């Protein structure tokens, strides 16, 4: 088996069905006790959860799934009809994703969709019927976060006051997406400094708050 394969069998066997605290406290036991992953984790997942409240958002766009972790973290915080998509390019990670979702029983608020980022962005409109997003979670591949911006930017899927939320930004790092936030009058921008997930490291989110072309 895989590392995504015993962390989903790990939390069947440690947290209970249908409560998403348990989910998620049995998987940061996983990571910190027997094997790192690389999920948001507690340290910035407290600042999401903080940033989610704040905002109550209605309709979530995550770029990165892998094992569920930071949807369910999300989910969890919506409030009812409220709804999050995410993206997922690895299919093995996206059935671990459904899983875990079924166990933590947020299925009904959570939609994944397989594919790139950079293939699915251009279809929410038409497809799955998407006018604007309130919230982006970019938590993929460094080197998309600035494409995907950019991209989401054309394809009309970004409002006044739409939050981008934006993982790892220290580390793995994401220089460009930063330099190109913070010097573009089309965001209002606030770094938020923590810890890489499970480590004594530092690492940080980004927030960046678009303001209209
Ligand atoms: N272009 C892309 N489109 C969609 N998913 C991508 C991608 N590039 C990488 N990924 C995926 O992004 C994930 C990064 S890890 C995601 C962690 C998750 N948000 C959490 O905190 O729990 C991996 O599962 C990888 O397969
Ligand atoms: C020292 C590190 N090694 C890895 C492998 C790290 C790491 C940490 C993350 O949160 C990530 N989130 C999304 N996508 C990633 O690629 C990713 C990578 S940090
Ligand atoms: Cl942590
Ligand atoms: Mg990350």
């Amino acid at each position: 088996d895989t590392k995504e394969q015993r962390i989903l069998r790990y939390v069947q066997q440690n947290a209970k069905p249908g409560d998403p605290q348990s989910v998620l406290e049995a998987i940061d036991t996983y990571c910190t006790q027997k094997e790192w992953a690389m999920n948001v984790g507690d340290a910035k997942g407290q600042i999401m959860d903080a940033v989610i409240r704040e905002y109550s958002p209605s309709l979530v766009l995550e770029l990165g799934a892998y094992c569920g972790y930071s949807a369910v973290r999300m989910a969890r915080l919506l409030q009812p009809g409220a709804r999050l998509l995410t993206m997922e390019i690895n299919p093995d990670c996206a059935a671990i994703t459904q899983q875990m979702l079924n166990f933590a029983g947020l299925q009904d608020k959570v939609t994944i969709l397989n594919g790139a980022s950079q293939d699915l962005i251009p279809q929410l409109k038409k497809k799955y019927d998407v006018d604007t997003l309130d919230m982006v979670f970019l938590d993929h591949w460094k080197d998309r976060y600035l494409p995907d911006t950019l991209l989401l930017e054309k394809c009309g899927l970004l409002r006044k006051g739409t939050v981008l939320l934006a993982d790892n930004v220290i580390v793995p790092g994401t220089p460009d997406f930063l330099a190109y936030v913070r010097g573009s009058s089309s965001f209002e921008c606030t770094h938020y400094s923590s810890y890489l997930e499970y480590m004594k490291v530092v690492d940080g989110l980004e927030k960046a708050i678009y303001q209209g072309p």
